[PDB]
């Protein structure tokens, strides 16, 4: 292996753009996830049973 | 393996706008998720049994 | 191995804006979870068994 | 005038890219020009009388 | 004028490569000009009379 | 005017990559030039008469 003059991106999130403007909001949660907002993950490795990588509102009533 | 004046890109998320305006909402939730932004997930690798990568307004009720 | 004049990107975010204006919100929660705001995680490495990796509005009710 | 998560490109090169292999070359010059590689030019403006932008190789015998 | 989340490039050169290799070459030269190698200008503005902007292997023998 | 989160690129020269091997050159030159290497010009702003930007290789024999 040998890179020369390169470039590598293993696992990115870029150039995340987010314009709101006169935004009413409500919101009446009970017991559950609201998400309401910009979001991003960047991992290189995940490994393992049962893993659970990344939720994002999750809810596990197990 | 030799790479020269290169570029890679594994997993990867970008240029990602969002322009909301003038936005009423209103979310009653129970229980359950609710997801209602922008989202992303950037992973090179997820192994191993029962995984649950990148999950979003997830409910295991198991 | 070897890398001349090169760059690596592994497990990485960036350029992450968020333009907010005049924002009205009401958030009435119980219980569960509220995310209303801009997030990023960065990891190179997760492992093990039962791992969870980079929740958001995480809710175990086991 | 407004942009929103946009991308200009006034006057560009790129990703110019050149393999030479096994390359024998002469070049017996008297008085002129002589060129004999990659080359690339990036101007936004060039104004005014008798202006020559980006000459090449170029004899003025005047 | 607004710019939101946005990029401008304007007279730009990028990602030139060049990839020689067992090159052998010869230049005899008298009075003239010879280029033999990558090359690349970058420039904004350029005015006035007679300009002579980005020039190469230029002979001029007024 | 007003930028947010931006980026702005006038006038530049970037990722320039240049690999040479197993090269032998003559060059016998005599009152002329010559020019066998990578080579890059990075202005914003060139007035004023008779100017000469960036040149390479220039033989003026007025």
């Amino acid at each position: 292996v040998l890179y020369v003059g390169s470039k590598t991106k293993e696992g990115v999130v870029h150039d995340v753009t987010t314009v709101a403007a006169a935004t009413k909001e409500q919101v009446t949660n009970v017991g559950g996830a609201v998400v309401t907002g910009v979001t991003a993950v960047a991992q290189k490795t995940v490994e393992g049973a049962g893993s659970i990588a990344a939720a994002t509102g999750f809810v596990k009533k197990d």
